[PDB]
Order: structure tokens, then C-alpha cells, then sequence
């Protein structure tokens, strides 16, 4: 299945000047590894697809992102940045590589990890989507917005298994894990 995860302002906003709107939330971002990291098949690791000023938004240290196949989009670099395992010229392209069975053998789920438009086109692909959404309960300044949830064809699940549906708190910032899904 293919699925989208992100946290979001109230204000539905992702990013201010290529980093994070808020602090860092520990927890939250143990959510995010574990949720991208974690295959529901024995063998098999997880992919993540992102745009390229998500990519270079992650510490140097930091990437690629450990225990997954971190694939990078672009259409101006000629090659692809220095330890990303994939570089793609759209989403298709992209998600037509992870269907080949030399990586369909090695791989379980597909997550788009961001940025803003990678999300909107994801979105409205036809087929099984589902949104993991943090929604953080406080504004923030924010120059990168995440693009509109259709309510008339997502639908917010009241559960999902190793998600807990729990008010949480961190450096004094109220947030909850949600995941929409739709079929088709
Ligand atoms: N809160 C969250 O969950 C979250 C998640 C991710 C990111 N963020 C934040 O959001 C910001 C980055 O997001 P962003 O929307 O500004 O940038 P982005 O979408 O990550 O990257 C934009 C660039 O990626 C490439 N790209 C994007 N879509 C493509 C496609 N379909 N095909 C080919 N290339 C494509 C293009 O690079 P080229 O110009 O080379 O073609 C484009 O200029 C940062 O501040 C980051 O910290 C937040
Ligand atoms: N829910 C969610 N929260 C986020 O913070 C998030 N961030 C991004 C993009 N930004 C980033 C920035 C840093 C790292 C990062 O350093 N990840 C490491 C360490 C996580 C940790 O231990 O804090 C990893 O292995 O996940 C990941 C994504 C994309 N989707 C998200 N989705």
C-alpha cells in the first residue's frame, strides 16, 4: 500500500525556511522512524520517496534515513545527491520503480515523506491511500503548507494498529496521531 505521513500546525503548515515550524518533538519524531521504518513483512524494508528540499531538510548526519530505501524526486540534478539510493523525474516514475520485483522482493511499504507538492499529487493518485497526519494543536509560522484533506473521499479511521489515538505533549505542545484512508 502506498501512504503519505506528516506532521501539521493548525494552521496546516510543514516547514519555514527548510526546517521544522516548531521545536523538536522528541516523541514525534520517534513516530515518524518507527511508522517509516517498521515492515509488516519479515525480510522486507520500507522506501521513502521525498522532494528534494525535504531531502537536504534533514541533518547531513541524518541521512539517508537508516533502515529505509530513501529515493529522492527532482527534475534539475543531474545526478542524484550524495547517499540517497534513488533519483526519480516524477512520482510515477518513482512509484513505477518500486513495483519492479528486483525491489517489490526487497520491499513492503511505499511512504511519501514530504514536500508539499509531493503530497498533493500522492493524494489524489487513484487507488489505496492512507494519511498518517500529526496534528499538532498550535499555530505556527510557516512559509510551506500542506495541501487539502477531501474529506468526501478520505475517511478518518477511530483506530490503527501501534498508533495510539491519545492526546500527547511535548516542550509543552499538544499534538494527536491520526490516519485517513481512502479506496479508489
Ligand atoms: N512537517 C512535516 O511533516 C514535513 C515533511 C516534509 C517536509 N517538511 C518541510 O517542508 C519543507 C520542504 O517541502 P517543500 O514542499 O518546500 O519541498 P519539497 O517538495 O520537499 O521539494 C521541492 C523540490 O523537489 C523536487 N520535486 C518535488 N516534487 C517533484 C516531482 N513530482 N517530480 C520531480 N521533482 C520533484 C523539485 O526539485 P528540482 O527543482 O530540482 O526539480 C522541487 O523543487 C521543509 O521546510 C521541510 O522541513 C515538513
Ligand atoms: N509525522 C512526521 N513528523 C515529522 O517530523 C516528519 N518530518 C519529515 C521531514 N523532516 C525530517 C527531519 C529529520 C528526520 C530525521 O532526522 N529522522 C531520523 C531521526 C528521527 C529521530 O530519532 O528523531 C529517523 O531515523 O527517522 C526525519 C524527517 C517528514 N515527515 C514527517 N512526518
Amino acid at each position: 500500500s502506498l501512504n503519505c505521513i506528516v506532521a501539521v500546525s493548525q494552521n496546516m503548515g510543514i516547514g519555514k525556511n527548510g526546517d521544522l515550524p516548531w521545536p523538536p518533538l522528541r516523541n514525534e519524531f520517534r513516530y515518524f522512524q518507527r511508522m517509516t521504518t517498521t515492515s509488516s513483512v519479515e525480510g522486507k524494508q520500507n522506501l521513502v520517496i521525498m522532494g528534494k528540499k525535504t531531502w537536504f531538510s534533514i541533518p547531513e548526519k541524518n541521512r539517508p534515513l537508516k533502515g529505509r530505501i530513501n529515493l529522492v524526486l527532482s527534475r534539475e540534478l543531474k545526478e542524484p545527491p550524495q547517499g540517497a539510493h534513488f533519483l526519480s523525474r516524477s512520482l510515477d516514475d518513482a512509484l513505477k520503480l518500486t513495483e519492479q520485483p528486483e525491489l517489490a522482493n526487497k520491499v513492503d511499504m511505499v511512504w511519501i515523506v514530504g514536500g508539499s507538492s509531493v503530497y498533493k499529487e500522492a493524494m489524489n493518485h487513484p487507488g489505496h491511500l492512507k494519511l498518517f497526519v500529526t496534528r499538532i494543536m498550535q499555530d505556527f509560522e510557516s512559509d510551506t503548507f500542506f495541501p487539502e484533506i477531501d474529506l468526501e473521499k478520505y475517511k478518518l479511521l477511530p483506530e490503527y494498529p501501534g498508533v495510539l489515538s491519545d492526546v500527547q505533549e511535548e516542550k509543552g505542545i499538544k499534538y494527536k496521531f491520526e490516519v485517513y484512508e481512502k479506496n479508489d
